[PDB]
């Protein structure tokens, strides 16, 4: 199983690294679910932008591709942080 | 703190490189020869990571490197002489 990580904790509009221990055996995949479905990213160390913290616990699933053979299903949770409410300032009447 | 560490391995052309927060082979920071960490605390200052060449079929000893993370100052809160 490749080992799997990625960055730290991502605010709303930052976007996130993903990675793929150095494999250098063949082509990469990631996943959004734990199966193969939408491949969101094809590679070692991919940017996936558009994460909401409305999912914060975002698990991504790691597939190294190699030649001719298909390792585990290795899984990174990306840790996606709320956005601050915005401020509505005010000064006292002068 | 704000700066970012360039991390090191000597050029060992065998094969992919890994880095690991701990002295054992866990949640890899890194996976190449010239790295970068960001985000590391003078809360930990003395920040240890350890080196793994990955060669072909062929893993090699865990080297160490010791990160020095140094302290921010502290804000200045400046004043005048009333004018």
């Amino acid at each position: 199983a490749p080992m799997t990580s990625n960055s730290g904790p991502i605010c709303e509009g930052e976007d996130v690294t993903l990675m793929v221990n150095t494999v250098s055996s063949g082509t990469y995949a990631w996943y959004s679910d734990a199966n193969l479905t939408n491949l969101v990213a094809s590679t070692q160390n991919p940017v996936i932008s558009g994460l909401l913290a409305s999912n914060s616990p975002d698990t991504f699933y790691v597939q190294v591709s190699s030649n001719g053979c298909l390792s585990d299903t290795g899984f990174t949770v990306v840790q996606v942080n709320p956005n601050p409410a915005a401020v509505s300032p005010g000064y006292t009447p002068l």
